[PDB]
Parts: structure tokens; sequence; C-alpha cells
């Protein structure tokens, strides 16, 4: 096998329609914000516009191959795989994806998406130009599949963050929670980050 | 029957375009949003941008299965069902879709699409900065199907899921159903007229 | 027939890339603009920004069908059928589309598109905030089809507008024009839609 | 042959990739700018918005038939043609299209495209509110083909310049131009078109 | 051959979801901007808007062909070929392509692709309106593809540059490099670009 036929393989079998569960067992999710930017705070309308990679990993067994004289992994546009269907609840704008939608599949099926997005949030913006901060929290699940189908779990922080920000982060915080819903009966899992980020003083 | 066959099955033969009425029935479209936060307020100009979630419930029985031995439900690409032609009569922006576009199929046909929404509508804003608040009604119905092909009804706490961070509280919403003829059509159409009752905090 | 083979016929055979014209004589359209919303003016720009719904109606024979035990009418996708290519010469924003693109299909080639569009405009706003108002002129035609293919004529003013806009419609007139351009040789049909509105 | 023959025709076999070279020489692209409106103005950024028809035409035989007891002329649009990449050096956003996407197709296999685009542009705005007014130059041409795949030449000036725009038209002069850039040996044309205008 | 032919064949077989590696060895592209114009420069923010011709090469041997009797070059809509995934890691806006998306395909394989980019990015302004000026860094590499798949190179820079920009440049440097990141356990390359510019 070669990259072209491997390739070809996942474009003609993927069934980007079809989420992997394997044996009633949910997909297993990662999700990680690697924070870029913080662009346009706003602490009247408690708004803040941000820059994050997406860290996103999953298994997806219909993906693999013998990697027996063969290339371990390929890039393959996201349109030709299945992706978790994850929102951010307090989102205010859609996602704006600033790279290629590829996403990076190794031979026994691990897949990893790594996009890097522009949002806009709704989220407590008090204390931003104080030394203690403020704290943006962001809410990320499954929009529709429930946690016996996916769970969601979180994998330095100002480490990718640009120099040349108006603010500066103080310190990031996953949590996972499971919550269910007015709407339907099961749990739908998310995972909340905590941002705490100030005006540099 | 699992999730692989169910989902190739509904991609193969679903009817997108085929309004799915029973023996000259309309089809009963249930809606109802849940408002997630108020943005913008304009009280010069009588305009406000919100974001709801639009819980969209209707039958089609050309999508059901039998659930013996089978998944009870599948998410599904709203490109891959008909979907009712929902419009705000008011909006003055086309309708921003936040999360993934993907709608719910039980195995009897019934489907639920919610997506959360942001959008901007002409409306009655006086009175936002008051104890008693403004009212703006939002009116949603079947832009091209008539009362025999679509029928619309209204399905909580009101504040259930809006943002504790939103410059804005919700002092009530109430529906009301109405059934209206238009200069241009010689039938009757469906709408439902959503009442948000908010003030600034 | 039942609406999925209305439907299916109709998306296999419709040709929306083919002018439905009969006998050599010209489509005839008809529009008719109902105004719903002035949204933003500028009296030193000129400019208008307004949405309205741009009620276009046509005959296209082949999609006709036998309605005889059989739905009179459906709901097609624009994309599935021919469409008459007007413009707005006056605008200076691409149409925005509020609502679902779908036309509504009778069994005998009658079409009706109807969509709500915001779009912003080059026009008279002078004397807006006066008694009289401002008129806007938006002049509406096929932008490829000459006179012998497409025809377009006109079909209450203020019956949708809104109650909360901060303006108010006086009056809306139409006139229909033939237009010879330096371009090309033939003729261009359009409708004049004049909007008289002022600030309350 | 009928119009729905013809327009089937085009669609199975025109090749919209393929540049409709005649015998190893260029094609002859005709570029013509009927200015419609001005918009903005910065004499600081020396930036404008401007609105104009860009009437292009071209010969493409591959499209020809005969038109013996045949329409004349059909209305295609773009994306079932092969179309020139002119772009816009001091373009500084993208063409917005205001108009249908057609182009229209003689018999003979003449094509004429005429959008109406709205663009901003970097330019000499400087002297726009004097009696000379200021002279803003457009430069247009192929971006990926050279004088051997592709030429461009130019073809009342307010003809249809708006009336209610806050600037009007002193002239408009069109120059061919050839030019060799530092990335690749070849020669590109483009047509620079001067508009000279000013506040009223 | 001819280009009909040529371009044919491309659309039938080039792989555009293919990297084309040689051998196992990297895909080596070369990226050279040339600045046009900078339209915007956010002294609280530091954010700048750019208007920059992204020059970009490199070589796919499944595309060439015996140029004997034929066409030496072919131009092809980017949709159909493999471009390497590049991304400006500094961006805070999408790139928007201001020009047709077409590279050029040389009978050797060699491709060259050279879209008008306007693009924000966030980078250091501070600086801007003194005689050093400010110097912005904009980094550039494959979003997905380690070192041993695709290598990337810097091919003055500055010879495009609008005359109407309010700004001037006063240099434009390069600098390569590679970078593992907490991701992913391979290296990525780079080309950094400083733009080393000011107010006039
Ligand atoms: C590929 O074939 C080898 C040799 O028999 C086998 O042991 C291995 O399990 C296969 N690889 C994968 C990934 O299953
Ligand atoms: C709160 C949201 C609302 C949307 O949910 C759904 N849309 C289709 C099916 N379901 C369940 N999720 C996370 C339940
Ligand atoms: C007011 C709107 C106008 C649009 O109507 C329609 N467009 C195509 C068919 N129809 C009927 N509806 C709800 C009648
Ligand atoms: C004013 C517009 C200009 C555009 O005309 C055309 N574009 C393609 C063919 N034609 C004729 N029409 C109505 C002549
Ligand atoms: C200056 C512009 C830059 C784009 O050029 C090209 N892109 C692909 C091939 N070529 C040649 N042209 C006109 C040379
Ligand atoms: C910083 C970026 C992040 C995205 O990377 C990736 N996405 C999918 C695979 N890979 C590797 N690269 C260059 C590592």
């Amino acid at each position: 096998l070669d990259r072209a036929d491997i390739l070809y393989n996942i474009r003609q079998t993927s069934r980007p329609d079809v989420i992997p569960t394997q044996r009633d067992r949910p997909v297993a999710v990662s999700v990680s914000l690697k924070f870029i930017n913080i662009l346009e705070v706003n602490e009247i309308t408690n708004e803040v516009d941000v820059v994050f990679w997406q860290q996103t990993t999953w298994s997806d067994r219909t993906l693999a191959w013998n990697s027996s004289h063969s290339p371990d992994q390929v890039s393959v546009p996201i349109s030709s795989l299945w992706v978790p269907d994850l929102a951010a609840y307090n989102a205010i704008s859609k996602p704006e994806v600033l790279t290629p939608q590829l996403a990076r599949v190794v031979s026994d099926g691990e897949v990893l998406y790594m996009p890097s997005i522009r949002q806009r949030f709704s989220c407590d913006v008090s204390g931003v130009d104080t030394e203690s901060g403020a704290t943006c929290r962001i809410k990320i699940g499954s929009w529709t599949h429930h946690s016996r189908e996916i769970s969601v779990d979180p994998t330095d922080d100002s480490e990718y963050f640009s120099q040349y920000s108006r603010f500066e982060i103080l310190d990031v915080t996953q949590k996972k929670n499971s919550v269910t819903y007015s709407c339907c009966p099961e749990a739908y899992e998310d995972v909340e980050v905590s941002l705490n980020f100030r005006k540099k003083g």
C-alpha cells in the first residue's frame, strides 16, 4: 500500500455519516483548546473574541490499514471522514476555521483534527482589567449524540499564546460535565474550559 | 440493522425534496424557541440581535425502520432529509446556524432538528429599560406550504437556558398560533408568534 | 401521480439553463415588490438599505403535468428550474436572500418565486425628513435577455411594511420601460418601482 | 436546432478549462469599463469604492453552431464556458458581482460577458475635491496567461453614471500595456483605465 | 497533445488529495510573499491588514507530459491539483483570495500558484510611526505535513508595493525554521517573513 491506495480506500469506504461506535460503547473524543489570541474583549456586553487550536482526537477503526511496508499516516479532508459534531454552547458566532480542513489518520485508526478557530463567546468578562483577571468559561460538547454514543474528555497554558496580544493568560483549567436537558431524556457530556486572563498592565 | 445500514438506507431513499404528507393531511410541525442570549438591542431603530435554540419536530414515515435488534435513533445531516421550509417573517438578516446541521431520527420516523441560531429581527423594542420591559414578537411559519400541507404549532422555564451573562433578562415568553391569508396567494399559511418579554438588568 | 413522481420528473427534465420561450414569443415575467422594511438611509451618500418580498411570476410549460387525481402544486428548489435573470440596475450590494429558495409550480406550468431580499441601493434620498418625503426609484430587469426573449411587467403599498421601522411609506408606483444600451443593438425591458417614503 | 439543443450541446462540449487559442495565436480579449457609481473616496488612504459594468468580449469557436433555421444567440452560465482569467492588479477587495453570471454567446462563437461589479481599489485620490479632480488608474489583465495566449485591448463616459453619486466623471481614458514581472520570463498584457473624477 | 488533451488528462488523473512525495523525500515547497499593500495598521490591537501575492512553487511529477510538439504549459484550477496545505500561524482572519484560483503547470511537473491574498495578522506594530518603522513577522508553513513530507523554503519583495499606500516598506527578510509542537512528535517547517514598514 502507498498513500494513493490508502487515500483511495478511505474515500471509497469511510462512511462520514456513520459514528464509529464499537460494541455499543461510546466514541471517546478528547478535546483540548490551545489559546493563540484574545482579540476583542467587551466588558459591557460580556463578549469575547478568541483564537484557539482545537486539538481533537478519537478512534475510527473503519479507517485502519495494515501498515506493513506502508505509510503510517495520511492527511485526509474532513469531508471524507466522520467527525464528532462538537459545538460550543456559549458561542455567539459560527466558528471561523482559519486552517486547511484536514485531519491526520494513523494506520490503527486514530484521528487527529486540529483546526485553528476564531469564534466569539458570551462569558464573564468582569475583572479583565484587574490583577485577578477575568475567567471566561467555554463549554464544548456533542450537539446530537448522548453519553452512550459520544464521551468527551480533556486530554504550558500560554505556550502558543501570541506575545502581541493586549491580553495575557493567567491560567487555563478544564472540567468534564454530564448534563440532561429539558428537550431530551438522555445525558450529554461536555468539557468546560476556564480561561483566566487579563489586560497587560 | 446497524447504524451503517440505517444511514445508508436513509441516504439512498429519503427524498429531501418531498414533503412527507400522509393521506392529504398536513405535516404537523412543532416549533419552540429556547432563548439563549439577547446581544444587541436598539430602541431607536427597533432592532434586536438574538440567539435561540429552535426546537423543531415532525414525522416522516419514509424514514422509519424496524428497530428490532437495531439502534433506536440515528443522527442525520439535514441535507439528507426533508426539512420544513420555516422562515421568520420579521427577520432582517439570514439565520446564522451556530451548530452542526444534524437532525435526530427515531425508528418510527419522528425527527428532531434543533439548531442554535443567531438572527436579527425588526420588532418592538420600546420599554426595554423599564420595569415592564419590551415585548419583541417573532413570527415563524412555512414560506411556501399552505395550511393543508404544513401546520405549525407551539409545543418549562423561559429563562431556563438563558445566559446569566447577558445584559438583559427574560420576564416571560408566550406563544400563539395564527393562520393568515396573504394578497399574493389564495390559501392560508400558519405561523407561530413567539412573544419575548425582556428588559435591561 | 403523487408529489414524489412530479418532483422526480421535474428534477430529471426541467432544463434550468433553458429559457422557456413559446413560439419565438417572449417569456412574460411579472414582478412586484412588497416593501417590508427600510433599515438605513443616508442622505449624504444617497444610499438606502431595504427589505422587500420580490413577487415574481412566469409560465414554463415544460414543467406542466396532468393534474387529474394528482396534486395541483409542488414547491421546487430554484436550482431545479429556469428562473429569469433579473437584476436591479442601481443595487450596490448583491441581494441577500433571507428565505428558503423555493418556487411554487402549478400543474399548468405557472411558477411563483417570492424571496424576501435585503439589498442596498443608490437612489434619491433627498427630502426623506420632510412631509413630501423622498422618492427612491428601483430599476429591475433581465440582465442578458432582450425584449423578444423576456418581457417584464408590474402585476396596498404599506400592507406588509413593518410598523417598527423608523420610516413610513407614502406611496409606491410602478412604470415599465424599454431601453437600448450602447453595448448591444436590442432593447431590454425593466420595471421601475418608485418608493415614496419619509422618516416618521 | 432550438435553444434547448444548443444549450445541451454547449453544456456537453464547451470545455471551460481550456483556453480557445486558434493556431497558436492569442485569444483577443476586449475589455471596457462603464462606470456606474463611485461610492466612497478616501484622499488619505488613497482608496476608492467603485461600481462598473465590465464589458468583456472574446471569440470561442468551439461554441459555434450552424444558425440556419436556429436561434442566433443564447445566454449561458459562465460556469459552462471558458472565461478569461482577468484580475485588477490594484484591487484591494475581491470583485462583488451584482448581476446574474450569464454570458451571451453568438452562433459564430463570439461571447459577451458583462457583469456589474463593485470593487475597492488602491489608487491616486489626491485632487478629488478640486476642479481638476482626481485620476484613479485601474489596471486589468490576465493573471496566468502571457501575451501569446491572451491579448487584452480596449474596445459618453458618464453615459450610465448615476446622477445621484456625490461624484462626477470628467474623463475616462484607456491605455494598453505589456509587462514582464520578476516572477516569470514572459510578458503579460493589461489595460489601464484612467478615471478622472471629482466631488460635485 | 494539445491543451484540451493535457487538461483532460490532468482532470482525470491528478489526485488532488495525494501529496506527490518522491521516494520518501519531502515535497520541496518554495514560498515568497510580494507585498502589494498595507491597508490598516491598528496600533491599539497590534493587528495589520495586508495584501500580498503569495508566490508558491513545487514539483508534482504525476502532472508531467511529453512536450514534444505540444504546449509547454497550461493553466489549471487548483481544485484539480494537489496544493500544499500552507497556513499563516498568526493570521486572525481567513485568507481572502482576490484573483482567479488557477495554477500554472509546466510539462515537467513544476507548478506555480500565485494568488493575491488579503489577510489580517497579529504582529508587532510598535514603532510604525517612527523612522525605524515597525517589524511585522508573518509565519507560514504546512498545517498537517511534517518535515519528511513537506519542506518549506524562501525563494525585492517590495517592487510591486502600491505607491498610494499610507505606508512604505523599508525592508523584507525571510528566515526558515523547524519547530516541534506539543501536539505532535515530529517537526514542522515554516518560513518567517519579516516586514519592516512605516507610515509615510
Ligand atoms: C498485516 O499483516 C501482518 C502479517 O501477517 C499481520 O500480522 C498484521 O496483523 C496485519 N496488520 C494489521 C494492522 O492488522
Ligand atoms: C442542547 C442540545 C440541543 C440539540 O440536541 C439535538 N439536536 C438533535 C438531536 N438532539 C438531541 N443538545 C446538546 C441536546
Ligand atoms: C408570505 C410568503 C410569501 C412567499 O410565498 C411563496 N413563495 C413561493 C410560493 N409561495 C406561496 N408565504 C408565506 C405565502
Ligand atoms: C445593462 C445590461 C448589460 C449586460 O448585458 C449583457 N450581458 C451579457 C449579455 N448582455 C446583453 N443589459 C440589460 C444589456
Ligand atoms: C503578476 C501575476 C501573478 C500570477 O501569475 C501567475 N500565476 C500562475 C501563473 N502565473 C504566471 N501574473 C500576471 C504574472
Ligand atoms: C500547529 C499545527 C497544528 C495542526 O497539526 C495537525 N493537524 C492535523 C495533523 N497535524 C499535524 N501543526 C503544524 C502541527
